[PDB]
């Protein structure tokens, strides 16, 4: 239901592939938290097209897209479990 994927909290599927963030400082949660929130929005918006890891950190502004490690972690993440790129190849 709605409180499946909040915008606001991470969840534990996430919890088990970011441990260090969901553990750690909130302000870093805050930033995996925007990474995710809007990786799935440019999904959502254009679900017909690959969206690649390269595209996403494109479309991140400042500050996002200066950490380059989480930004490629979370859309592996994503891709890897399903949540992007459904059936575009």
């Amino acid at each position: 239901g709605p409180g499946s994927l909040p915008h606001d909290r991470m969840t534990s599927q996430e919890a088990a592939c970011f441990p260090d963030i969901i553990s750690g400082p909130q302000q870093t949660q805050k930033v995996f938290l925007f990474i995710r929130n809007r990786t799935l929005q440019l999904w959502l918006d254009n679900p017909k097209i690959q969206l690649t890891f390269e595209a996403t950190l494109q479309q991140l502004e400042a500050p996002y897209n200066s950490d380059t490690v989480l930004v490629h972690r979370v859309h592996s993440y994503l891709e890897r479990h399903g949540l992007i790129n459904f059936g575009i190849y």
